[PDB]
């Protein structure tokens, strides 16, 4: 389990851990089926840097049918005032059908980030807008 004093301890390596830690307090308090967890990340400069990420899952309801999503949140170093990058965890059944917003790598465009005035739509309105520009069309989904 995370505390918030330890989740300070956590980003302290970011410039930004205040804004990251209250916000994200709004993302777990609210959204609390997304669960930040430590995780040790190796450039390839070869230095190493304990960096927090938020996983877990997002239930998606879709065409009467409701699948359960995996995906990992990684925060850059000079979060929020860099993007976050996201990926999608895939499966054997769920492949990745790319579009107007998924690649082959699992990248998230979203057009509420390009336009996302610092702070305005938060982490906890990439959550929900995530439940939406993917309700309207499912970049991923289960193929029997
Ligand atoms: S968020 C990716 C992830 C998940 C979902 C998971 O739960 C089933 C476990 C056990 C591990 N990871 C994950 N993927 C990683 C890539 C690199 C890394 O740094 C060493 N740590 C990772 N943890």
């Amino acid at each position: 389990a995370v505390s918030e004093s330890q989740l300070k301890k956590m980003v302290s390596k970011y410039k930004y851990r205040d804004l990251t830690v209250r916000e994200t307090v709004n993302v777990i308090t609210l959204y609390k089926d997304l669960k930040p967890v430590l995780d040790s990340y190796v450039f390839n400069d070869g230095s190493s840097r304990e960096l927090m990420n938020l996983t877990g899952t997002i239930p998606v309801p879709y065409r009467g049918n409701t699948y359960n999503i995996p995906i990992c949140l990684w925060l850059l170093d000079t979060y929020p005032y860099n993007p976050p990058i996201c990926f999608v965890k895939p499966t054997s059944s769920m492949t990745i059908k790319t579009g107007k917003h998924v690649d082959a790598n699992g990248k998230i465009y979203l057009p509420y980030l390009h336009e996302w005035k610092h702070p305005q739509s938060d982490l906890l309105g990439l959550i929900q807008v995530m439940i939406v520009v993917f309700g309207d069309e499912p970049p991923v989904f289960s193929r029997p």
